[PDB]
């Protein structure tokens, strides 16, 4: 009877890259939920039924937030980025962002996931990429403290930074090495 609300209400968005396009027509939101229980049946349904493939990627976003730099909630945002191995495990990937998406809808990080906008997952033959976008990229304290918990929640090694990106930098970048606002 009884659902579990989380706390929050999110959406997921697909993306499939069409690129003739404008890359906002491109996004494609899938459904939304606002419960543990309808979280799970979504997970588990899109994880079955769905397979990987280079360009098509997938969002999660508070409410009201489209996953895109040009919303007002991530103009002035950027991104926890993990870039993961060509090599990398296919688990590797799965639990990544099952992680991720836990990390999000549990509110992790305290009082600073209100701070948080969504996550993202890119599926690429170079290296597939896991991020957590956040507002404001000029908050360090917050910015540093998602950074390392989420860092950590991960198990990732401790040697190799990740690096936090403000979507001002990515959109301008031209090496295409985008710099680092924070790393940890
Ligand atoms: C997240 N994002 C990506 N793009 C465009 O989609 C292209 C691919 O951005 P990407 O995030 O898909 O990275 P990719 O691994 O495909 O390549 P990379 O650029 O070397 O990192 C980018 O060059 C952008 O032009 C975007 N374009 C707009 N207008 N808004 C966005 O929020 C946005
Ligand atoms: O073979 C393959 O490529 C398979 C099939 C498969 C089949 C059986 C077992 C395992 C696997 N698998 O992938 O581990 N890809 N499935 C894939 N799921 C996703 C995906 C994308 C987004 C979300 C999501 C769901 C809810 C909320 C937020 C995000 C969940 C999943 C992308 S692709």
């Amino acid at each position: 009877y009884i659902k579990h609300p989380l706390q929050n209400r999110w959406a997921l968005w697909f993306f499939k890259n069409d690129k003739s396009k404008t890359w906002q027509a491109n996004l494609r939101l899938i459904s939304k939920f606002d419960t543990v229980e309808d979280f799970w049946a979504l997970y588990n349904h899109i994880q079955l039924s769905s397979n990987l493939m280079p360009g098509c990627d997938y969002s999660l976003f508070k409410d009201g937030i489209e996953p895109m730099w040009e919303d007002e909630k991530n103009k002035r945002g950027g991104r926890w980025l993990i870039t993961l191995n060509k090599q990398q495990r296919r688990s590797d990937l799965d639990r990544f962002w099952l992680e991720t998406l836990l990390c999000l809808i549990g509110e992790s990080f305290d009082d600073y996931s209100d701070d948080v906008c969504g996550a993202v997952v890119n599926v690429r033959a170079k290296g597939d990429k896991i991020a957590i976008w956040t507002t404001e990229c000029e908050n360090r304290e917050a910015v540093t403290h998602i950074g390392r918990v989420y860092k950590e929640r991960l198990g990732l090694p401790p040697k190799i930074v990740i690096g936090y990106q403000s979507h001002a930098d990515t959109a301008t970048k031209s090496g295409s090495t985008t710099k680092n606002r924070f790393v940890v």
